[PDB]
């Protein structure tokens, strides 16, 4: 679990969004799992606007932050999961790291801020659903 707070917006996995995330939509992109609802208070994070390719992670499945080499971002091979048919999930960053199902949500951060969450990985990889070309987040 995990979500970015920015402006008036709280950016969620799309397949972990609640009812109220659901009730106050403003964006969602199954193709990105990620879905952008709208917040009465203001948020704490700000959004990196950058080509980073190195940062750190927070992995709760441990308790604790990890330094990751990720891609730029593109378009994987997903497989079908209870969420989601076998499909192609564009904007994703792949990472050597370790992740269980349970971590999506926590924020990859680079030196300018945050980069994007934690979306799919298994077998010693991490999956990160990018947001740094959301330019709208910021206002
Ligand atoms: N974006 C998606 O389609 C994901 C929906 C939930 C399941 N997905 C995974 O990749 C799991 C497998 S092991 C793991 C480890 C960290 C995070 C997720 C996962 C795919
Ligand atoms: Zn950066």
């Amino acid at each position: 679990s995990g979500a970015i707070y920015v402006g008036n917006y709280r950016v969620v996995n799309r397949h972990l969004a609640t009812h109220n995330d659901w009730a106050n939509l403003v964006w969602e992109d199954s193709s990105r799992d990620l879905l952008v609802s709208s917040t009465t208070a203001q948020g704490c994070d700000t959004i990196a606007r950058c080509d980073c390719q190195t940062g750190v992670y927070y992995c709760s499945s441990r308790r604790k932050h990890y330094p990751v080499s990720f891609s730029k971002p593109s378009l994987i091979f997903v497989e079908a999961s209870e969420y989601y048919p076998a499909r192609y999930q564009s904007h994703l960053m792949l990472a050597v790291g370790h992740s269980e199902p349970g971590d999506c949500g926590g924020i990859l951060r680079c030196q300018h801020g945050v980069v994007g969450i934690v979306s799919t990985g298994g077998n010693g990889l991490v999956g990160f659903a990018d947001v740094r070309d959301l330019l709208w987040l910021d206002e």
